[PDB]
């Protein structure tokens, strides 16, 4: 006897999204979260800051992305452009160099070394794929070595360094020197390539939910209702051949399949039993959560147009961040959004948080004009604090992982499925790819079910 | 209202003895274990094997611990010599060279680069140090390099390289390709230099425990009684001004003080109220456990003697072991034991458990001759699959986190002190590194009770 046919482990947008498919279909399903709230790194609310809605994770849609504006339609929501005009910033070691729009700035030293780098780039990735990238005959070499080591091999600019710095450390949360160079190279490439990743015009960020991307999965969960269980942190997986059980300390919820919709680093919590087959247990134990946080300051006016500025800044040197305005039309207020990680995340952490709000209005008046002072709401989210995710954006893997268990991140184990935006064939480490996993899981699942 | 002055988290050799030395001096503690047994990395049996008590585990006392020898006496056990008299094997893909008994094969044409390789290795571990790596001016471009790039650049000969490659994979349980080097310099170093870590006549190995090293821990056990608590796996620690929560599941227990006697992998499954500090958390996140099993093969005699060999033997090439003669003069059949790990454990694992069994025979007929064909009892442990340990037989750390988190290897947060092996300031991996790291956590909380 069940308590129903599928249990979805992880109410992020994956596991949302795979509980919606299953239950839209009639399928009895039991969605069960760790945490006292849905959306996992996906996470807003409308009324509690002042000036509007306000997202404390991940909240751009892609140009390319489908899934995901195909279900906020779907689920009554609208969505606003975020692309801002002006000119961007690229900041060394505060440096100010000004962009032509979204363009390198005019005559800059470093524009053809950084075009080169980005083209190599690209083409290591297209060497791996994204199918399989375990597969390919160049994946070995590439996985023994870092980013970091890549960058002295190929890039001798301090100024595309720097760049190459802050893109990984950001886009993986974690240094180059933590980084696989595999890793790094296949992730680029299977979001559609690096011009995809850091456009600010087009590529992965050109519009918003109004209202905050956390509605994606709070929504779900209204019409999910009794089959969403929250504090409900599963601590074992137990297999047979009739079914699944999983538990939450001495709770028990029985299935005929489960679908783990949360990150590696997430499944190697749990108890499983049987044992995972050898690849598996290793990817969830070696890829970590990568480090980042979200900075974020509310003024009465986007004061950074008096410039003539975009307010998007690549504000790179050791205390790197990537800095974004991040209003909507219907806010009260504008909003400039800063995000650090990596290794400059851990000096982050090494200031108190008065030095940190301190030293942020500094990169702020130097940036965009000493009106960054007059601030009216200051807010700050660190992902490596919230429990049962501890980090951010996206999971990472140093050297070795990728070529000898990567083909674990998608492949079911018997009655186990495996969902969550890492186990997406493209867009991994993204909404999207939460979602094209979630539909894959869904799919599988189903087809079993029939 | 406490439950007790202290909690000890995991009853390995560190918690354990954390335990006994607190209840010694009149201490109320608690003792919980997530497993259905005391011993962690440690585990016998003295009579469900054929030939007398088999060691799962770690099982060698080394001629300088002192922590380790005077507790097995005062538990009232009786040592062995654990030294094999004979030629040791120096095996690479097949093609066996014999030693001159523990020495390279005479006029080898690989003893002068081997010799030197080793001085290097321990020059490089010597700029680190024990008492604090973390601060090296050396430990940051080590810590960007793996191991494996460090013999690219400093070793060429193929039976160096091999032999190195056997060392990381079995006392690391890691490949080349994932460990620093900055962190397999600062362990060797620490373990007091490769020749204490790798010699089979002085050094790291020269003694056991007649009936088994999970004597050690069942005895305390046995003294502690129901302040012992097996299947209590820790999910949640609370602390505040006045102690700490302890949490399995909803059960819990408060104390003044607790100690963390596991992994930093293990503390990564818990949750943490307030949250770690970062470089703690890091840790945890980032320093996995190896991979490592352990193969066991029982016979009438010890018939490798009759070649005047040992028993012992370097098994290098792309199924590496190590090999070595486990009998005691009170067995009653001889035992041939052999561990695998790292990139080796990977292929081990994608073999069948019948062509693993007739694999290792095959090794046994080739360096020890067709007598290693008549069987009496074959056993293997693979730590990967045990729950709540995960690997073997030590903690390792892949670039970028020794240098960056490494300080928060030994230093309490608030009221709560780390134990376990890998907070020792010597020996760390080691049984005798899990006694030093117990005492030192216990007289730090001792002296905060005062
Ligand atoms: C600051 C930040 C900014 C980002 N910006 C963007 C952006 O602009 N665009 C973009 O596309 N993506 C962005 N992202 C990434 C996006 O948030 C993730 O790709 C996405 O949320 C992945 O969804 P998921 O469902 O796969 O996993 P998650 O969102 O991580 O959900 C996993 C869920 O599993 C739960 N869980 C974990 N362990 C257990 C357990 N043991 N038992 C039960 N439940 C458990 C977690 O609590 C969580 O709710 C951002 C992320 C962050 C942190
Ligand atoms: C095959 C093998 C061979 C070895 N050979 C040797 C040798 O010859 N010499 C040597 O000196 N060392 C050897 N070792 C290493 C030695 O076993 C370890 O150094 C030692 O056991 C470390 O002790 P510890 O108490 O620090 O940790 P462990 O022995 O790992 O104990 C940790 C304990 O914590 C428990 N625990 C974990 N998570 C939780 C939780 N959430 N809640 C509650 N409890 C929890 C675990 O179940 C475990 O019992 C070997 C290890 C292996 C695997
Ligand atoms: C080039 O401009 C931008 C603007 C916004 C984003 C959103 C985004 N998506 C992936 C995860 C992450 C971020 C932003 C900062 C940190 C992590 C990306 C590029
Ligand atoms: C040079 O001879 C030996 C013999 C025995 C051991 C015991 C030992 N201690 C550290 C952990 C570990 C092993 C042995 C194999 C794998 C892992 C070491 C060296």
């Amino acid at each position: 006897q069940t308590d129903a046919d599928v249990i979805v482990i992880g109410a992020g947008p994956s596991g949302s999204y795979a509980a919606k498919l299953l239950h839209d279909q009639g399928v009895r399903v039991k969605l069960v979260e760790a945490k006292d709230r849905v959306g996992g790194r996906t996470w807003s609310t409308k009324s509690d800051a002042p000036g509007g809605p306000i997202d404390f994770g991940g909240q751009w849609i892609g140009e390319t992305h489908v899934l995901l504006p195909e279900l906020g339609a779907e689920l009554g929501l609208e969505t606003v452009s975020s692309v801002k005009p002006g000119n961007d910033l690229f900041v060394f070691n505060g440096d100010v160099e000004v962009g032509e729009e979204d363009q390198v700035p005019s005559g800059a030293s470093w524009a053809g070394e950084l075009s080169r780098s980005f083209e190599l780039l690209d083409e290591v990735g297209t060497r791996l794929g994204w199918a399989a990238p375990w597969a390919s005959e160049h994946v070995g070499e590439l996985d023994s070595m870092t980013v970091a080591q890549w960058l002295e091999q190929n890039v001798q600019s301090s100024e595309v360094r720097l760049i190459h710095e802050v893109m990984v450390n950001i886009l993986n949360g974690a240094s180059t020197t933590e980084v696989s160079m595999a890793y790094w190279a296949y992730f680029v490439h299977q979001g559609e390539g690096i011009e995809s990743l850091i456009g600010t015009r087009s590529g992965a960020q050109v519009a918003w939910f109004i209202g905050g991307m956390g509605q994606v999965t709070e929504l779900i969960a209204d019409k999910l209702g009794d089959d969403v269980h929250l504090n409900w942190p599963v601590t074992r997986i137990e297999q047979d051949p009739t079914g699944v059980t999983v538990f939450s300390g001495e709770r028990r919820l029985r299935a005929s399949f489960a679908i783990l919709a949360a990150p590696p680093s997430a499944g190697s919590r749990m108890i499983f039993d049987p044992p995972l087959p050898p690849k598996r247990a290793q990817l969830q134990a070696r890829a970590p959560m990568g480090r980042l946080a979200k900075i974020q300051v509310r003024y009465d006016e986007p004061f950074w147009q008096e410039r003539g500025l975009s307010g998007a800044a690549f504000e790179c040197g050791d205390l790197a961040f990537w800095l974004f305005d991040g209003s909507k039309p219907t806010d009260s207020l504008a909003t400039i959004v800063g995000f650090i990680g990596g290794k400059h995340l851990d000096a982050w952490h090494a200031l108190s948080p008065n030095e940190r709000e301190k030293r942020f209005i500094e990169i702020l008046v130097n940036n965009f004009g000493d009106k960054a002072r007059d601030v009216r709401y200051v807010h700050e989210t660190d992902w490596t604090v919230q429990p049962w995710t501890g980090g951010a954006p996206v999971t990472f893997m140093p050297t070795g992982l990728l070529s000898s268990a990567g083909s674990a991140l998608r492949e079911p184990v018997d009655r186990l499925h495996f969902a969550g935006t890492e186990a997406a064939p493209m867009w991994s480490g993204y909404i999207e790819g939460a979602l094209r996993a979630g539909k894959i899981a869904a799919g599988d699942v189903l087809a079993r079910l029939a």
